[PDB]
């Protein structure tokens, strides 16, 4: 969990540090396609259990 946390944190730094150096637009384009990574990631790894059913 601390693992899977630290890693979308990670993430979520490079997106940042991305989103300050490529302050030419490309903020908004790096945001909307990570942002959307990042999250599916999180929920992935939360739901991923859930006894979830073998579908």
């Amino acid at each position: 969990m601390a693992s899977v946390l630290e890693e979308l944190q990670k993430d979520l730094e490079e997106v940042k540090v991305l989103l300050e150096k490529s302050t030419r637009k490309r903020l908004r384009d790096t945001l909307t396609s990570e942002k959307s990574k990042i999250e599916t990631e999180l929920k992935n790894k939360m739901q991923q259990k859930s006894q979830k059913k073998p579908e």
